[PDB]
Parts: structure tokens; C-alpha cells; sequence
């Protein structure tokens, strides 16, 4: 259960997902279940469905009890619908814990399943404002927390890692072996998501120069179960014009920037030169200090690995529109360390022990920065 018995505990296959493993029934019965920062419940696959390996049988746990109350969940991408019940939970790579815990048996769902994904279930890691049916459902890191010693806090090194992607969850503390250089913090603006207020956005250095609640608009999480940096749709098109102009010796089709069509280069010879670094720059803990976190193309273009295109390294441009607010999903996370410190309201990030790195530019966290105009970036 020490945090060197946690490193490498998460697996996953790219635009799928991150998975630890855990225990849920007495006896043990043992899932792979995604890690999301992005909700609040946490479920599992409880009947056949032709994605899932297998699934949590109840009927063979003494430790279940049922709530005899339905629950649905309606993600961004899938949904699933299913009777609440309370179980025994464990993590084998986590800390060395059993908690009781309550769990959403799924019995129907809809897109949510994904074909050779590994995983059964999904962990919600955020807060019980966003729980269904309503916030009266506890969340499992609720319960671990009240029912255990950890402290309340983990971090998630994401590494973008050949479609098999790895990294860490270190539960109850953070590691200093996953990052290098400096933690900087921002601050949660409230406890529901993990929500946080962006104050700048920069495309190769160049400001894009738009009012900062429109970053937030109408707010901005971090988000580890949603694969893309999505942006609200002014500053997402702001984005796109700019990256479109800093790559303009190559011209792409619409459907690439639409982020639906792959671009294809023969094997090796991506030209990531012609791509611009992001660099988003979030509240500090200071007032009108800053700190920025700097993405590469390596990290905004996911390569999507298929064997049938393997003449080529292909791609997706992994940054959406949004009619929701920004999510800083898993391509921004990747190669950061992200320290989730609930205790202190606030979420730190460093540049990870697996970071993106080319011989000329490096992913960043950096800072301080100062900003003259007193306006609150903050939209809701
Ligand atoms: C646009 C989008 C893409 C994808 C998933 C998603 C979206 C997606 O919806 N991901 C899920 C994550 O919980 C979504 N998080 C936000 C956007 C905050 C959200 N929307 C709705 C909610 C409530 C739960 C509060 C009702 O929260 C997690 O799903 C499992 C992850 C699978 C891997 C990513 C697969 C993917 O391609």
C-alpha cells in the first residue's frame, strides 16, 4: 500500500481511457474500472453485454446490500441505467484499505461500453453535488476518506506511452519520483466538478485576446474521463484560426479540424515543428498571479494506432468544440503530474516524469505571472 506499491497501477488503450484495477463482493470479485475525475458515481458493469470481459455478480457477494432505488447516468458520450446497492470495495495497487462503498450495478446502457477498452466500470473521483440521482450519494473517496486513515488527496500521472497507455494513482499523497521541477497550484472555485478558472490562452506565445470569463464559459474543469481539451465554441474557434495560421505550410482538410477526420504522414515524419505550443494559463493562489501549463502538438494531435494504417502515423486533432465550458480532458493531462488536494481545495500540477519532450521544446509548468487588469475571470 506504500505510494512505490501504487506507481504503474493504471492501464489503458489511447482515446479509451485510464483503468486501476479493484476488487468489489465478498469474495473479491476483480474489475478494471476507468478513473474519473469528470463524475461522481461509481458503477460497474452488472450483466453480459458484448463489450464487457465480465461483470460484477451480486448474487455471489454476501457484503451486497441493495438500495432498492434506480440510478442513470447520462455522460457527454454514452449513458447507463442501473440499481444502486452498497458493497465491499479494495484496490490491490491502491492503499492497503477495504471500505464500504456505494456502487451503481449496471444493467442497461448505451455507448457507454467500449469495444477491447479493458475495463468494466468507472470510478466518479469528483464531488457528491454531481452524484445521481442527487447529492445524498455519497462518492467512493467520500466513503474511503471517512472510513480509513488516507488523506484527502491523490494524483494522477497520466502517460500517453503501442495503443497501450500506463501511469499512476496515487491515493492519499503525492510522489515526488512522477515529476520534476516545481507544483503549482490553482484553486478548486467549487466543489462539484473540478472546477477552475482559466485567466489567458496563448498559441505560440501569441495572447488570443478575449475577455477571460470567456475561457470559462460557463465553467472549466479537469477532467480525466474525457479524452480532448474541449473549448467553449468563441475561444475554440479562436484557437483553431490561430493554430490553422502557425501551421499554414500544411493545409488540412475541415473535417481534421472538426476533430472527426485523421491526417496521415509517412511513418516518422510527422512535421510536429509546424504546430504551435498552447499554453493555458490558470488562477494562482495569489491574486492576479498565474502560473501557465504549455501542451505540444505531441499531446494535442493523438495518434490512433490501427494496423491497417501502420505506412503512416495518423492522427486526430484532439482539441472540440464545447457548449458546456472548457474541459481540460486526458490529452492535457498526459505528461503532467495532477495533484487532486481536496484537503486544500486546490489542484496542483508539475511536468511529469513522462512528459512530452522533442529536441527543441519541452512541456512546461511554469510561473509566476501578474496581470494588471483587476477582472474576475470566473463566469457563473
Ligand atoms: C466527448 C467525450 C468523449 C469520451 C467520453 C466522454 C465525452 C464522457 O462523457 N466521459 C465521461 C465523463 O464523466 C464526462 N465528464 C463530463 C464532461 C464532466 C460530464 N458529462 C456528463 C457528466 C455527469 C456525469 C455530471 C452527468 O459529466 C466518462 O465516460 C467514460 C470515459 C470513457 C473514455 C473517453 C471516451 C470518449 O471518447
Amino acid at each position: 500500500g506504500s505510494f512505490v506499491e501504487m506507481v504503474d497501477n493504471l492501464r489503458g488503450k489511447s482515446g479509451q481511457g485510464y483503468y486501476v484495477e479493484m476488487t468489489v463482493g465478498s469474495p473479491p470479485q476483480t474489475l478494471n474500472i476507468l478513473v474519473d475525475t469528470g463524475s461522481s458515481n461509481f458503477a460497474v458493469g452488472a450483466a453480459p453485454h458484448p463489450f464487457l470481459h465480465r461483470y460484477y455478480q451480486r448474487q455471489l457477494s454476501s457484503t451486497y446490500r441493495d438500495l432498492r432505488k434506480g440510478v442513470y447516468v447520462p455522460y457527454t458520450q454514452g449513458k447507463w441505467e442501473g440499481e444502486l446497492g452498497t458493497d465491499l470495495v479494495s484496490i490491490p495497487h491502491g492503499p492497503n484499505v477495504t471500505v464500504r462503498a456505494n456502487i451503481a450495478a449496471i444493467t442497461e446502457s448505451d455507448k457507454f461500453f467500449i469495444n477491447g477498452s479493458n475495463w468494466e466500470g468507472i470510478l466518479g473521483l469528483a464531488y457528491a453535488e454531481i452524484a445521481r440521482p442527487d447529492d445524498s450519494l455519497e462518492p467512493f473517496f467520500d466513503s474511503l476518506v471517512k472510513q480509513t486513515h488516507v488523506p484527502n488527496l491523490f494524483s494522477l500521472q497520466l502517460c500517453g506511452a503501442l495503443a497501450s497507455v500506463g501511469g499512476s494513482m496515487i491515493i492519499g499523497g503525492i510522489d515526488h519520483s512522477l515529476y520534476t521541477g516545481s507544483l503549482w497550484y490553482t484553486p478548486i472555485r467549487r466543489e462539484w466538478y473540478y472546477e477552475v478558472i482559466i485567466v489567458r490562452v496563448e498559441i505560440n506565445g501569441q495572447d488570443l485576446k478575449m475577455d477571460c470569463k470567456e475561457y470559462n464559459y460557463d465553467k472549466s474543469i479537469v477532467d480525466s474521463g474525457t479524452t480532448n481539451l474541449r473549448l467553449p465554441k468563441k475561444v475554440f474557434e479562436a484557437a483553431v484560426k490561430s493554430i490553422k495560421a502557425a501551421s499554414s505550410t500544411e493545409k488540412f482538410p475541415d473535417g481534421f479540424w472538426l476533430g472527426e477526420q485523421l491526417v496521415c504522414w509517412q511513418a516518422g515524419t510527422t512535421p510536429w515543428n509546424i504546430f504551435p505550443v498552447i499554453s493555458l494559463y490558470l488562477m494562482g493562489e495569489v491574486t492576479n498571479q498565474s502560473f501557465r501549463i504549455t501542451i505540444l502538438p505531441q499531446q494535442y494531435l493523438r495518434p490512433v494506432e490501427d494496423v491497417a494504417t501502420s505506412q503512416d502515423d495518423c492522427y486526430k486533432f484532439a482539441i472540440s468544440q464545447s457548449s458546456t465550458g472548457t474541459v481540460m480532458g486526458a490529452v492535457i493531462m498526459e505528461g503532467f503530474y495532477v495533484v487532486f488536494d481536496r484537503a486544500r481545495k486546490r489542484i496542483g500540477f508539475a511536468v511529469s516524469a513522462c512528459h512530452v519532450h522533442d529536441e527543441f521544446r519541452t512541456a512546461a509548468v511554469e510561473g509566476p505571472f501578474v496581470t494588471l487588469d483587476m477582472e474576475d475571470c470566473g463566469y457563473n
